C-alpha cells in the first residue's frame, strides 16, 4: 500500500453532512463508503440517502443507533438505496418511503477487516477507498477538536460509540493518522474531518469496527 493516501483528492468523497440530533451516523457512514464504491464503479459522485437507512434497515435502530453490516445488507436485498435527492434526510425515523425510481447505488454485500487490524484497515484502505469505522468519539477532545493528529490517553477501544467514514491516511510531522469524515456538519473540527492517531494501538478502536460494501 501507499505511505498516504486520500480519497477526497480522488473525486471519491461528497461533501461533509450533518445528522442532527439523531444518532444516524452509522447511516451517515455507511452513505460515504456506498459513495466511494459507486464513484470507483461507475466513476460518477452522488450523494446517497442516509435518510433510506434511518427508515428502512428494520434491524437496526434508527436515530437509537445501528451497525453498518446491517446498512450494506438492507441495501443489497433491497437492490438498491435512494440518493438524497430521493429520500431527503428529515433527522427523525420515519415510514420507510424507498422509492426503486430514485435508485442512485447498489451493494452486493459487505467485508469486514480483522478486529483491531490496523495494517488490514490500512491495506483495505488503500484496496478499496473509503471504508466504514466506528470509534470512541465520546471524550471532550473529540468534541472540541480543531486541528492535529487526535489522540486522547483515555480513549475507549471498547466503547465504539460512534461510526464514522475513513477516506484515507497520512502522516503529518511525523504522526501517523486516518483521515476522518465525521458527520457533524462543517463547523466541526476541521471542516467536518478529524486526523486520529494511527499506529498507536488501535487508538479509540478505529480498527474494532471496519466494513466496506462490495459492488
Amino acid at each position: 500500500a501507499p505511505d498516504s493516501v486520500d480519497y477526497r483528492k480522488k473525486g471519491y468523497v461528497t461533501p461533509v453532512k450533518n445528522q442532527g440530533q439523531c444518532g444516524s451516523c452509522w447511516a451517515f457512514s455507511s452513505v460515504g463508503a456506498l459513495e466511494g464504491q459507486l464513484k470507483k464503479k461507475t466513476g460518477k459522485l452522488l450523494n446517497l440517502s442516509p435518510q433510506n437507512l434511518v427508515d428502512c434497515v428494520s434491524e437496526n435502530d434508527g436515530c437509537g443507533g445501528g451497525y453498518m453490516t446491517n446498512a450494506f445488507q438492507y441495501v443489497q436485498k433491497n437492490r438498491g438505496i435512494d440518493s438524497e435527492d430521493a429520500y431527503p434526510y428529515v433527522g427523525q425515523e420515519e415510514s420507510c418511503m424507498y422509492n426503486p425510481t430514485g435508485k442512485a447505488a447498489k451493494c452486493r454485500g459487505y467485508r469486514e477487516i480483522p478486529e483491531g487490524n490496523e495494517k488490514a484497515l490500512k491495506r483495505a484502505v488503500a484496496r478499496v477507498g473509503p471504508v466504514s469505522v466506528a470509534i470512541d468519539a465520546s471524550l471532550t477532545s473529540f468534541q472540541f477538536y480543531s486541528k492535529g493528529v487526535y489522540y486522547d490517553e483515555s480513549c475507549n477501544s471498547d466503547n465504539l460509540n460512534h461510526a464514522v467514514l475513513a477516506v484515507g491516511y497520512g502522516i503529518q510531522k511525523g504522526n501517523k493518522h486516518w483521515i476522518i469524515k465525521n458527520s457533524w456538519g462543517e463547523n466541526w473540527g476541521n471542516k467536518g474531518y478529524i486526523l486520529m492517531a494511527r499506529n498507536k494501538n488501535n487508538a479509540c478502536g478505529i480498527a474494532n469496527l471496519a466494513s466496506f460494501p462490495k459492488m
